[PDB]
């Protein structure tokens, strides 16, 4: 006895929930399987708790650094990490309850268990067979641990959310946005923080002028950056502390070691090999522009397809797929070009489009012209801890089309979304120049460069 | 005895005058700028800048007094040194003055820190010396006014707010524009028992009512006490030095300070404008065409004195475009005063660009207008016991759903609008918004995910 559905979604993360709900909105009978907690990485171990801890860091900077220069004094300051975590978990628990009510309203069927393939169009969940002509693999990814002696004494970003107290000393190893974000939060919350990168600078894919501001501010306040660093081994002393040994002979003793050296897709444990789905050279599920796998009736959306590991990409791709399969939108698909990103570093980095380096590689040096503005954020300008801001435009051709917009500085996290619309619409430097500024804001520096 | 010739004389060293003088100098003009008070005008010394610094102080007060507890932070014996905040604020303004002097040196602008008075249409007297030029810009700005009632002298203007050295225990703010709403929110956050008096039904009457209703509801739950349909009849100074406002309906409200924020008037008196022939429009401002020309050839008026739109970026762009027209031969250069974005530093902050739903329905008819909204709680306040609402609204027109208005209220909205203002200037549609991928997690993503 096999139970039929119009759509089976494997994974209740950003990709699965979005695609499941949109499919249900268009009359499809949908089954969603989730082996862990609803909301996947974004809600339980990613964007959401990361942002809550980042706001905790912004409050920590107000109390320990800026409040004094605004005339506010106090004493017996104390920090209760368990209270911030309990409030963080209560908020996530309300997001879980909200998704469930949504499923009760739209009629999505959910099974909180592991889905395993039997063949290309049939899955087994809790000893019951389910079949559908449309199956979405939305299994996400997982953190990677290096093949280094003692690597098991360290934790990943999952481990960061399991901490119950600020470590006195923390080592963060990695050079991507997660390494930089977690290092900044631990530093703001009072941990002696050391960040280790293997090459010359962090965030290698982001505009160098922007990252250089971040590196300089880290050297003034932030975590201690160690460049050209390779961990040789990690030893756990009998006193429970960890000793990191670098290939160059240096060593650092810490209380916690966070590995943020990459993520890999969840491809094993669910008989993916019984479907015939093929992987690309990168090791992700191979898909076309419409998220079709190599097998008809099987789609792959989110981190598991390796295109862009961002929640809004997974959400939009999943909704556009449901539109295509169940609302007759044959040509519906996501444009993965010019997707804006915000890194909750200290200060915050916002970016959309090409770095100067990427524009030069795609259009040639003569065609590229950049505009930039450096200034101190008014918020920090009245204090003894002045923080720089840098906003940059990357333009190409005689009409100076804006192919990239990047910023670093206080409040940049909320500035990018509107500009990402203008760039999607083909904005030129003349469109920016014809827009009247909003004063006083940091965002106005984007439209007043000459 | 001798008249000194210049190519361009600029009366006033505020947002309009500095912008027009520097741009004219970059184009080779011999420029003279007169400033009778401080360089930077209202914006730098008594407007945008000191107002924003005090707004940041209010945000810090809200962190210490309301939100820190829910983020796990505790402390005792909190104290607030208003004089230290004010000292740091004025030191920042002193550095801004020096930046303007540095720019005049680089561009080659001649400046005199004295009051300019017209002798005739093409001649001014400054410090006893006559200067003449075929191009003269009046960029004199405006000033706050006091109501013509008994005891009005006991109140202070926004200028008096910046002169305060301590937070008043009780403050009355009379006014319904952005200045009254911003100063009431700052006083309330800094600990003053604040009362806001408006003559009509709601404040910010020109803004979308859906947005302002969220502001009014937030004030009722936590902010200043709003008094509607209030007319101040007189103010009495009590023997204990407190003040009592008498309303026309007979109500009495006792306070320590009373701020008048009932409107500004243009600076038209004291500089012999009556010797130029320049005429005023029926609104009482210097009359101008779309090119900032006064009724007298060779005299121009930019900024608050022309009454078109009292914002710093407007004064700056119009002053720059005027100099492009007079000294760079750009014959048709002029500022477009429509679709100018504004941010009101209320609690929570309001951002707005284009038409309100009511204004769109009036110009295009309900049949052609469709609005979209997103209602949510800012994540920053959502983990606390003091959840703050956010509301974002899109006003669309016709079959292509052209975005004619974009408005928001909520934590962080002040920095979200500039980019959308570019999209709306370029003629964005709901389809352009839908095709832009969101940035998560941010409040700004709610503007592109409405259905
Ligand atoms: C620390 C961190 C911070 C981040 N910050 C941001 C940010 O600020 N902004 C942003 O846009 N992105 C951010 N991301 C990325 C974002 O979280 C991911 O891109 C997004 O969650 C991917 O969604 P998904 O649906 O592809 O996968 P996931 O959210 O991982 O969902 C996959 C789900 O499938 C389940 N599953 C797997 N196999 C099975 C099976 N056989 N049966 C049933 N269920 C199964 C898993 O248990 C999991 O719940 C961050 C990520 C991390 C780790
Ligand atoms: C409390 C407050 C808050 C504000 N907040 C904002 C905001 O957040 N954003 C925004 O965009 N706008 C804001 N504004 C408005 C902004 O300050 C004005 O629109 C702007 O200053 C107008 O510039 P202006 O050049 O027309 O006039 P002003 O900046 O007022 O400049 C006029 C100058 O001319 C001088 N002057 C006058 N007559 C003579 C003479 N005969 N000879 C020599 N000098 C003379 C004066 O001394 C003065 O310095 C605010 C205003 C106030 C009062
Ligand atoms: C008769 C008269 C003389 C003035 N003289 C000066 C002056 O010498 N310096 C100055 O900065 N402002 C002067 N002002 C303007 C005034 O001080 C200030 O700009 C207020 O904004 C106007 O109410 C004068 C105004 C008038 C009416
Ligand atoms: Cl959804
Ligand atoms: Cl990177
Ligand atoms: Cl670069
Ligand atoms: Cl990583
Ligand atoms: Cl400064
Ligand atoms: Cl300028
Ligand atoms: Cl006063
Ligand atoms: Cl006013």
């Amino acid at each position: 006895m096999v139970i039929p559905y119009d759509y089976i979604v494997i994974g209740g993360g950003s990709a699965g929930i979005a695609s499941a709900n949109r499919a249900a909105m268009h009359g499809a009978k949908v089954l969603l399987a989730e082996g862990k907690e609803i909301g996947g990485t974004c809600v339980n171990l990613g964007c959401v708790p990361k942002k809550v801890m980042w706001y905790g860091a912004q409050v920590a900077d107000i109390l320990g650094t800026y409040a004094k220069d605004y005339g506010f004094d106090f004493k017996e300051k104390a920090f209760d990490f368990k209270q911030l975590k309990a409030n963080r978990q209560a908020y996530i628990d309300r997001i879980h309850a909200s998704y469930e009510r949504g499923f009760e309203q739209n009629g999505v069927d959910r099974i909180y268990d592991y889905a395993v393939f039997k063949d290309a169009h049939t899955v087994e969940i809790a000893g019951q067979l389910y079949t559908a002509p449309h199956i979405l693999i939305a299994t996400g990814g997982h953190p990677v641990f290096p093949d280094i002696e003692g690597a098991q004494y360290g934790i990943s970003s999952d481990g960061f959310f399991a901490l119950d107290e600020v470590p006195k000393r923390t080592a963060v190893v990695g050079a991507g946005y997660i390494a930089v974000e977690l290092a900044g939060v631990l530093h703001a919350l009072g941990s002696k923080t050391d960040l280790f990168i293997r090459h010359d600078r962090p965030l290698r894919s982001f505009d160098k002028t922007i990252v250089d501001v971040l590196v300089d501010e880290m050297a003034v306040n932030g975590p201690r950056l160690h460049t050209h660093a390779e961990v040789a081994k990690v030893v756990k002393n009998t006193d429970e502390s960890l000793t990191l040994y670098l290939k160059d002979g240096q060593e650092v003793e810490v209380d916690q070691l966070i590995w943020a050296i990459g993520r890999k897709p969840n491809l094993e444990g669910f008989s993916l090999d019984k479907t015939g789905v093929t992987l690309n050279d990168k090791g992700y599920i191979e898909t076309d522009a419409y998220e079709n796998t190599s097998v008809k009736g099987i789609y792959a959306v989110g981190d598991v397809n390796g295109k862009l590991a961002l929640t809004p990409v997974a959400v939009a791709a999943g909704r556009r797929l449901s539109e295509r399969l169940f609302n007759g939108k044959t040509d519906e698909k996501l444009d993965y070009q010019n997707v804006a990103t915000v890194i909750f570093s200290h200060p915050v980095i916002g970016s959309v489009g090409l770095s100067e380096e990427a524009a030069v590689k795609q259009y040639g040096q003569e065609a590229v012209k950049t505009y930039q503005s450096r200034f101190t954020s008014m918020f920090t300008a009245i204090t003894n801890h002045r923080q720089p801001c840098l906003m940059k435009l990357v333009t190409v051709g005689d009409t100076e089309k804006i192919v990239g917009l990047h910023g670093i500085g206080y409040g940049v996290d909320e500035m990018i979304q509107g500009f990402a619309v203008a760039i999607k619409m083909g904005a030129t430097k003349a469109d920016f120049d014809n827009t009247v500024a909003i004063h006083p804001t940091g965002s106005e520096e984007f439209v007043t460069m000459r």
